[PDB]
C-alpha cells in the first residue's frame, strides 16, 4: 500500500521540528545513526 500501514510523519515530526541526532533520538525513540538510515531514505 502507500500511505495505509506504514510510518513516515513521526521521525519526519522530529526532524521537520527543528532537532538534531540526540533529541531526533530522544524524542524519537531511534539511535542518532538508526534516525540517518531513515533521513537518508528520504520516505
Amino acid at each position: 500500500g502507500r500511505k495505509r500501514k506504514i510510518d513516515r510523519d513521526a521521525v519526519l515530526n522530529m526532524w521537520q521540528q527543528g532537532l538534531g541526532a540526540s533529541h531526533i533520538s530522544k524524542t524519537m525513540n531511534i539511535a542518532r545513526s538508526t534516525v540517518y538510515k531513515v533521513i537518508n531514505e528520504s520516505n
